């Protein structure tokens, strides 16, 4: 059931030029389902579409959709780590 | 001088299908130069080509170059955070 | 002026058994002041009391104050990384 | 068996003033065991002693042991996030 749900989100995302709004805690709900899961079969499929959906959304935020209201915080954090210069100050 | 150097790395990266080998501590050296810098002019240019080079390399690792020997550790860490399911276990 | 302000927060924190409420963006405001600063003298002092205040608050959250309403999100994130088992799932 | 092993490391750590050397990938091995585990009973015990050992080692690095050769990289990263001022530069 989770396998089919992530596919729909993936197939919806690949259809549109703009980033899609995801439910708050979309990825956290996937994580909580993972603790439940007891069958390697659906696990690899969930891992696959988790990877593919997130790869595509990162690409859209990087090059296609300047607007980022539909990025979840954990996705904006990845975009920021990619794009911004972070410098660490030490006592030395 | 740093402005022109990052451009060369950017223009070299956009030329080739595979990820390019970067010197160890390539980004850390950019960070240390930032502490030196005292002129907003070169700063924005360094920030721009830092962003653009890293965006492109992420894209190559995501979709173009399965091999990741030329990803620096901080870049592999971003790819991993994108692609892999991380679950946190709590006492609850 | 920032040097004296962090001291007060430090001397207030060492006085009480419970974690103190900090203003939202307390640390972010320190970061933004750092970009302003142009004098190594106050810089090392700000770095010192930044370190010492945060060390103490981590210790209080770890062993003294079970309540965490007064931890800022970036501090709770450090406590969580210390205390919780995080496992990364890969395709392999 | 993992339950008893973490206890020994915990009881050894509480005995000595200095940080103890841990095997490389000590925590990663605990993570890989977690994927194996199928019995909530040992799970909560492993989570408990994982928390307690790491809390104590953080405390030793913060206040007791200036030397950090025996901190594993993921522990040094937590110490650094506690102690050092990290500033993010944006295009704005």
């Amino acid at each position: 059931t989770m396998y089919e749900s992530l596919k729909n989100y993936f197939f919806e995302e690949i259809k549109n030029d703009k980033l899609l709004k995801l439910p708050d805690d979309f990825y956290d709900d996937i994580r909580e389902y993972i603790k439940n899961i007891k069958d390697d079969i659906e696990l690899e499929r969930v891992k696959y579409y988790f990877k593919e959906l997130r790869k595509l959304r990162i690409y859209k935020a990087l090059y296609l959709d300047n607007e980022r209201e539909n990025l979840l915080p954990e996705e904006l954090n990845i975009i920021h780590a990619i794009e911004n210069i972070v410098v660490e100050l030490k006592i030395e």
